[PDB]
């Protein structure tokens, strides 16, 4: 709910194909001020209905993940009773299956439109998601357990995602949802007993009114060591969902840099060249 003022979005061919399908749904309304430099997303709160447009999403593997359940969530209309979500050839020869399988076990009509398991599909609209307890195979990529996290606010009844069968070895893209869903209003819950079953509240996202890599990040900063200069990041701190947001405080402050960190802010100084400390 409400209008958020996005910025410092990476602009690419996947991002952009993620843009213009989230803006194809009728409830999302998606624009760019600023000279384009931010997005405006009004969103409504997870009333989207079918245009009748399939969604073309080129070869952009995540998106089509996280497409295909929110695509589970959409209302009918005159357009059409189904969501269609199509892509390029690569795309109709990736695997979807674990997803579709999850989604279909929840109440979601799917159907492959040419090649069954391993191509973007098709989705009945005006079904939603029953909610409950859903399981999925821990050894799957961890996108399709992000794509459940952010989608399971809306369903009928709250969520219990069980990954099951093992340990995922990409926990931290799944923690970094988590931590999404939170700064957005909705707090994912660890069940006491497993620590791959999740437990979502039923609810909608506040939007705020305003929302980089760090790992690149890293490199004006260590550029701030060797003159001795001040360099500033202005979208990562401590409370950063990767994993590279330590790097101001884990080896530039032992070196020798001081270090104004806020929880938005990073900001690095250097003493005077040839007085770095080895570490």
């Amino acid at each position: 709910n409400g209008t958020v003022r996005v910025k410092n979005l990476l602009h690419s061919d996947d991002t952009k194909h993620m843009l213009d399908a989230v803006a194809s749904l009728k409830g999302a309304e998606i624009s760019t001020e600023d000279n384009g430099e931010t997005i405006v997303v009004k969103g409504n709160g997870g009333n989207l209905v079918t245009s009748g447009e399939e969604l073309y999403l080129g070869n952009a593997g995540t998106a089509s993940r996280f497409l295909t359940t929110v695509a589970s969530l959409v209302g009918k209309s005159q357009a059409s009773d189904d969501v269609i979500l199509t892509g390029n050839a690569r795309m109709q020869e990736r695997p979807i299956g674990p997803l579709v399988d999850a989604l279909g076990s929840n109440g979601s009509e799917i159907e492959y439109l040419n090649k069954q398991g391993s191509l973007p599909l098709k989705i009945s609209a005006g079904n939603g998601l029953k909610g409950g307890r859903i399981e999925l195979a821990a050894t799957i990529s961890s996108q399709y357990v992000s794509s459940i996290l952010m989608c399971a606010p809306y369903a009928k009844e709250p969520v219990t995602l069980a990954l099951v069968g093992g340990k995922p070895i990409s926990q931290l893209y799944i923690d970094m949802t988590c931590a999404m869903m939170k700064s957005f209003g909705i707090e994912v819950t660890k069940s006491t007993t497993e620590e791959y079953t999740y437990h979502i509240p039923k609810g909608t996202y506040k939007n705020p009114s305003e929302y980089s890599d760090a790992s690149s990040a890293t490199y004006p900063l260590a550029f701030a060591a060797m003159t001795g200069t001040s360099c500033t990041i202005p979208n990562i701190g401590s409370s950063s969902l990767q994993g590279d947001a330590k790097f101001a405080v884990d080896v530039l402050k032992p070196m020798g840099c001081k270090v104004e960190q806020t929880t938005t802010s990073t900001t690095v100084t250097g003493p005077p060249r040839g007085h770095l400390k080895p570490l």
